[PDB]
């Protein structure tokens, strides 16, 4: 029947706090992001729901689409032809989703816009993800309309006027706009549709070095002692690039940070993959797309806490360059993240403590010198430059709180 196979797509999905973008993906997948939970908290809060995605050829559209093995939602007793796995990525913040985009933390090979039809459009967080979708170049981009059913027939009309009209002489200028209710589960397969169509799944160089992306880190192993039957460290993440297999030996960049009396260093944590794991199926490589769990033979204590967080993960003989001291051609946000008002960022300056996040990591800089567009700064904590103009985001402190201000590449 259906197979299982991982994820080979990833797709944000982006809009302002109350739009719907949560309801929206408990709508295609049924799943309803964590872990939130109670409201609470530099830890990556960020929902993966995964689906498969299929057609009922026996169908017409869009009701041929479906989301399980079954095309009986159609009126057709046949099985339904597989397409490929989804996942959906979706944030609590809207800084989290700010910091998570600018700073390659969150792979996604296309997105979608949650516009609700009730509040006026462009809201301001529309606006600003906006702006970052355009930033790194994601073009595969599904406008969606929601919380039609709260609006006149004719409401939804004024709003994609006025969607049409701000994408008009910009790149979305063709980007589609599609109306549904996520709470009503109204016309959600048209938007299925369109993700097939919009949102194809890109060509991947299998011949890449493998990177993957630790966006989280843990220990599997119960509160009740195991004693001797202790399972490693499992670490979760995102792959960039290449594949990742069973028993393949890898290692952990910049990795463990060792201090002999002022003397910061950081040596690379060698292991083997034990398992990995998409969801709650064991699988044998892992290639980009989707959220994936690594079990490897690491002491649980290096894992625990998130600790690995920020990290890389390599082939073990791979040759990538830990770098103290980083350049990095910028660029200033029109506004501070989350902030209502004008040009109020000042670029940047000499001895400027700043907080770069270079993908899941988050490091303390100072600028050593700065050019135009081009500062140099020194890190607290190395940063493994896979390859050249990879991102981060810039915070500098204001007021007493770190506040973002731009974004850059870094350049070696
Ligand atoms: N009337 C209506 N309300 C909705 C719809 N979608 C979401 N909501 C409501 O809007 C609130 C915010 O939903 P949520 O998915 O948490 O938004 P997000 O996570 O900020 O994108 C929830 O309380 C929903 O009840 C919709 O299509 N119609
Ligand atoms: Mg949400």
């Amino acid at each position: 029947a259906w197979p299982k196979v991982q994820p080979e797509v990833n797709i944000g999905v982006v809009g302002h706090v109350d739009h719907g973008k949560t309801t929206l993906v408990q709508a295609i997948t049924g799943i309803w992001t964590s872990k939130h939970s109670e409201e609470l908290k530099m830890t990556i809060k960020l929902g993966y729901a995964e689906t498969n995605i299929g057609v009922c050829e026996s169908c017409k559209k869009p009701e041929a689409y479906v989301t399980e093995p079954s095309c009986k939602s159609c009126g057709s007793d046949d099985e339904p032809k597989f397409l490929r796995r989804i996942s959906f990525i979706d944030a609590p913040g809207h800084e989290v989703l700010m910091a998570t985009m600018l700073s390659g933390a969150a792979l996604m090979d296309g997105a979608i816009l949650v516009v609700a039809a009730n509040e006026p459009f462009p809201q301001p967080q529309t606006r600003e993800h906006f702006v970052a979708l355009g930033i790194i170049g994601v073009k595969n981009l599904i406008i969606v309309q929601n919380k039609v059913d709260v609006v006149s027939k004719e409401e939804a009309l004024s709003q994609y006027r006025q969607i049409k009209q701000f994408t008009k002489g910009t790149w979305a200028e063709n980007v589609p706009i599609i109306p549904v209710s996520a709470l009503h589960k109204i016309n959600i397969d048209s938007l299925i549709e369109g993700i097939e169509e919009y949102i194809k799944t890109p060509y991947r160089d299998l011949s890449q070095k493998p990177v993957m992306l630790v966006i989280r880190s843990f220990d599997v192993n119960k509160p009740g002692t195991q004693f001797n039957e202790l399972k490693g460290g499992v670490i979760g993440g995102s792959i960039i690039q290449g594949l990742f297999k069973v028993d393949q030996e890898i290692k952990v960049l910049p990795g463990l940070r060792v201090e002999k009396q002022g003397k910061v260093s950081y040596e690379p944590i060698f292991t083997k993959i034990s398992s990995i794991r998409f969801g709650d199926e064991e699988f044998k490589e892992a290639k980009p797309g989707g959220l994936v769990a690594i079990g490897t033979y690491l002491d649980p204590s290096l894992t625990k806490a998130d600790n690995l967080l920020g990290s890389i993960i390599t082939l073990a003989d791979a040759e990538v360059p830990v770098l103290w001291n980083i350049r990095i051609k910028y660029n200033l946000l029109e506004r501070v993240v989350g902030a209502k008002e004008m040009l109020k960022v000042d670029p940047i300056r000499a001895k400027e403590t700043l907080m770069l996040s270079v993908g899941s990591s988050t490091t303390l800089g100072i600028v050593t010198s700065v050019k135009k567009d081009e500062i140099e700064v020194e890190l607290r904590r190395p940063v493994a430059v896979w390859s050249n103009n990879i991102r981060t985001v810039i915070s500098r402190q204001i007021a007493g709180r770190w506040r973002m201000i731009g974004w850059g590449l870094v350049e070696i």
